[PDB]
């Protein structure tokens, strides 16, 4: 009922797997009437399933951020297809691209053959790495980019093998980070009159989230860490003076405080190694959950290093409220919040190419 | 010289660390007047160090300094949020609301002001009041899940993921709320939780357990590691051929995907039986030329100085002449203007003269 930020713009959204659909997920959100563009039968990702004990397999990949959002069904090679695009884009606010460079201006719809034809269309291009150049052109996906960007470094593993981070952090982050630019685009062209072409690459974006570490390389705080207990691991972050003491005294070792290896900031990072066993040893007469109670009671920063089988049962995480039903199956919402709307849809996803009567 | 979607806005940053001020900085390149409020000695990240914290997320930005517990600053912010459209503030929930700040105290004399808060864990209830940084966060939000590590310590990622990522979520929710002010005259209360953010990062992997593919890897070769993924069905002959393992196609253990799954163990020491008649930059080099996906696992230091690094124009000079210090550009391009800043961090209370 109440008025959402996007009401009355229309995106295309031509986008597959996940990054460039998640950014379609949080235009939806934002009130957008966000149309898919999938292949004929359908987007690749409807039939990667999960098996559900008793219940139709869900789709996994494809649910989630296709939410609320229409469908038309077309064969973007044929010259039919590509009318009926032009037609539609001539229609269309934003126009949400990913497939590798050079496609869709050899299908005729590239930002110069829509823009000439809709001066106040946005284009938006999602990449692996960037189409600068002959080493960006490849297509690619969250764990390759990932990993060609830096992300394992300074990870051991039992077996000398590169860490491989088990969750599409790459992808996700590109998701909101064109969603962002896409919102750039939107209010350039409200206040200034420009209708601009806005380009995202899953490299840049990873290279960004390192951007700390990565910058050491290019010129040429303890304790904060996980620590063992008699039970469990407990991750503690205590570095500021009146923490660090304060952590002392509560783990029942006040000699700590006046120690010449620990007792300024630069002395605990020379000596990290000599802390962590100090640590420990006084660490070891409680369990983790009994430390993470006496120390958040303190105002220190402690917590247990959940799994997920256990974050989606923590009080916490029910007090935010993380979940949305979809007729039923269980999904999270998008992370920004707004006080006079929310930014949530309930709708499902649309069937494979629902809207064509609608739209073609 | 060109419009820049941001020009004539005023942001006011109470934001410190890595993820308010990194979106302060978006804000910054899409052409946002926006003033940092620090601490009379001047932010504590000033002092970390040459500064890895504060020098890449605060260019361009403006200074001021004020002790936000005294009646006297308190009576300047209330009088610069006047003139601002957007606040951004980072601190513990319930913290402005004791300094006078809070969105009702800004919100009822500027009915056009944007409240923007990032916290560490939303701030919805007691659980949620907590402060929080990104190591913390991150490991209360799942995301040492699955990663086993040599002394069984559970692993931590070494690098500011949440922070980040968290930072380009609340800019993203404050152009959102711009649009929205904009469009439909409301000034809105934006909330962003770097734990919310954490969860999303990771939400395929949480869902499973809110309701209840080979090869894709690190191989060994005869020099370094290789990252292959090639488990298309297309893709996975090219590869089998290439190795020069014809034989795996067919071999019942590997044949179809689900099978390659289910005895990814026997798979890898078949795929790295293969690849240690070459080195890892021989292999990547091989495969590529094939259209396969493949890469090293480059580290930080190599990073940098890889040709791909190079293509996508990721740098930018702070200074000029000689001893200029280089950081990282914000991701997102765009062809009308250039989203980038050459303006150098101001100092400490610049622009008390101006302001207050």
């Amino acid at each position: 009922n109440p008025a959402k930020p996007l009401d009355g713009f229309r995106v295309l959204d031509f986008t597959q797997n996940v990054a460039g659909p998640l950014a379609g997920q949080v235009l939806v959100d934002l009130g957008a009437e966000v149309i898919k563009v999938e292949a004929p039968g359908g987007e690749a990702a409807r039939q990667i399933t999960s098996v559900l004990p008793g219940r139709p397999p869900l789709a996994t990949y494809f649910l989630p951020n296709n939410r609320g959002k229409k469908s038309v069904t077309v064969d973007l090679t044929t010259e039919q297809a590509k009318q009926q695009m032009l037609r539609l884009a001539d229609t269309a606010d934003v126009v949400l691209e990913a497939f590798r460079p050079g496609t869709m201006e050899k299908l005729g719809l590239g930002p110069d053959d829509l823009r000439s034809r809709n001066p106040n269309l946005i284009y938006a291009r999602l990449t692996a790495y960037g189409g600068n150049g002959p080493h960006g052109s490849r297509p690619g996906i969250d764990l390759v980019v990932a990993a060609e960007a830096g992300m394992t470094t300074g990870m051991p593993t039992p077996e000398g093998k590169p860490q491989i981070i088990p969750f599409q952090l790459v992808d996700n982050a590109s998701g909101h980070v064109l969603a962002q630019a896409v919102l750039a685009a939107l209010l350039h062209r409200e206040r200034n009159g420009v209708a601009d072409v806005v380009q995202v690459a899953m490299y840049d974006v990873a290279v960004g989230l390192q951007a700390n570490q990565l910058m050491m390389h290019l010129n040429r705080t303890q304790p904060s860490d996980a620590f063992r207990t008699a039970d469990g691991y407990i991750v503690i972050s205590a570095y500021v003076p009146k923490h660090w003491q304060k952590l002392c005294y509560l783990i029942g070792r006040p000699d700590l405080v006046e120690d010449q290896r620990f007792a300024e900031q630069r002395s605990r990072s020379i000596n990290y190694a000599e802390l962590t066993a100090e640590l420990e040893l006084a660490l070891a007469s409680k369990t983790a959950t009994e430390w993470v109670q006496l120390l958040q009671a303190n105002g220190l920063m402690a917590c247990l290093a959940h799994t997920w089988k256990q974050v989606v049962d923590t009080p916490l995480f029910a007090e935010n409220d993380l979940t949305l039903e979809v007729g039923t199956i269980t999904v999270i919402r998008t992370p920004a919040r707004y006080a006079s709307f929310r930014a949530v849809v309930t709708d499902p996803p649309p069937t494979a190419g629902e809207h064509n009567a609608v739209f073609l």
